[PDB]
């Protein structure tokens, strides 16, 4: 009733969800699925209520009638006066990252190189870079641009999955969930940090969070920021300190979605859950922290300060913006208005 069913994607989000379920005294329970698309289907069936999504899936969900409820809000130096829950969202920077030692690699010489993407259909990892590449080449053959890639969610037998590693045992190669070693923001950056790929399409925050001792994870321990470079659209290469002038786009924040008819209820519960397990929540450091999972971004990104109210009660189109929606529509015509399920 005043109980919310959260949809976890894959085994590790299920485990985190179970812990949250427990700490909340079953005010939140869990449903699990193998992909984000399957979780979207559970919400449409009404077998789950909500999940936090990247812009690209918000577009998929919105076509099926799901609505944005609350958005991830990370720290800012502006609007700082305002409380986090009421502060507008800023969006994140979609960037292309390479190793400095890979000299002479620029945006213009990416053809036939190796790439690392968060997952097919995601904003920074797929939609922005591939929409840009389709536009620039006048061709929908994006499956042929890079020699090899790790792009979770593509055909395991295709070259877009050739660089993906699967789990500890080699199983689940290219699945779009955290079982795949190179999945998500962190996995895609690891793919580049390990020299599996020549380039990684992540967001600006990911580089900072997994370099200069910020991570402590074995593959990221010795990663230094000066050993990386951002690729700008003008054919240039800049330090990772210069993302405000060298990004592929600014992305709408990840946001919680639910069926429109369940939105008010999901919103109410979430604001209380975060009062309890949020950044300075009553129980977070001590019993459980919703926005922590050791650099793994499970359920929510680890850099989330809070989930923010939206204001202007936006539809999913208003939320994503006409810029981003037209870019997705244009790219999606390579792979006609309806819910994809
Ligand atoms: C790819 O090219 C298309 C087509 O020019 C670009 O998309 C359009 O986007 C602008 C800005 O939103 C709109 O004014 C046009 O209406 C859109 N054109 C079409 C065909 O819909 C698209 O933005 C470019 N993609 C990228 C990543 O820059
Ligand atoms: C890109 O990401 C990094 C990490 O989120 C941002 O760097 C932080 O900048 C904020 C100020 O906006 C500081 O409070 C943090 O201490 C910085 N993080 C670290 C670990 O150094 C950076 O601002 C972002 N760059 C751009 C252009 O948005
Ligand atoms: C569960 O929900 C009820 C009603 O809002 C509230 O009184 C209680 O504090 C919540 N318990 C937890 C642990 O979230
Ligand atoms: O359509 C919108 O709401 C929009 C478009 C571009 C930038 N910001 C918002
Ligand atoms: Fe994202
Ligand atoms: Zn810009
Ligand atoms: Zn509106």
């Amino acid at each position: 009733y005043t109980r919310v069913v959260w949809c976890a994607v894959g085994p590790e989000e299920q485990k985190k969800c179970q812990q949250w379920s427990q700490q909340s005294g079953q005010n939140v329970t869990c449903a699990t699925a193998s992909t984000t698309d399957d979780c979207i289907v559970l919400v449409l069936k009404g077998e789950a209520d909500a999940l936090n999504l990247d812009g690209g899936y918000i577009y998929t969900a919105g076509k099926c009638g799901l609505v944005p409820v609350l958005a991830e809000n990370r720290k800012s130096s502006k609007h700082s006066s305002l409380d986090c829950v009421l502060r507008p969202t800023e969006g994140y920077l979609a960037v292309a990252v390479v190793k400095k030692a890979n000299e002479g690699l620029t945006w213009n010489s990416l053809k036939d190189k190796k790439s690392c993407h968060t997952a097919v259909d995601r904003t920074a990892g797929w939609n922005i870079p591939m929409g840009l590449i389709v536009n620039q080449t006048g061709s929908c053959a994006f499956d042929e641009f890079f020699s090899q890639s790790c792009a979770p969610g593509a055909d395991p037998k295709s070259r877009l999955c050739a660089l993906c590693a699967g789990d500890d045992q080699g199983l689940d190669k290219c699945v779009p969930n955290s079982k795949e070693k190179y999945y998500g923001y962190t996995g895609a950056f690891r793919c580049l940090a390990e020299d599996v790929g020549d380039v990684a399409f992540v967001k600006n925050d990911t580089v900072w969070e997994n370099t200069n001792g910020e991570s402590t994870a074995d593959w990221a321990k010795n990663l230094k920021r000066e050993d990386f470079r951002l690729l700008c659209l003008d054919g240039t290469r800049k330090p990772v300190t210069e993302a405000q002038s060298c990004h592929l786009a600014v992305a709408p924040n990840h946001a919680v979605v639910s069926r429109s008819d369940r939105a008010a209820h999901v919103e109410q519960v979430l604001l209380h859950q975060q009062a309890l397990f949020g950044k300075n929540g009553k129980n977070c450091p001590d019993k459980f922290c919703l926005f922590k999972s050791e650099t793994k971004n499970l359920l929510f990104n680890d850099n989330t300060e809070c989930l923010a109210k939206l204001g202007g009660r936006p539809t999913y189109e208003e939320y994503l913006g006409t810029e981003y929606v037209t870019a997705i529509a244009n790219l999606k015509k390579c792979s006609l208005e309806a819910c994809a399920f």
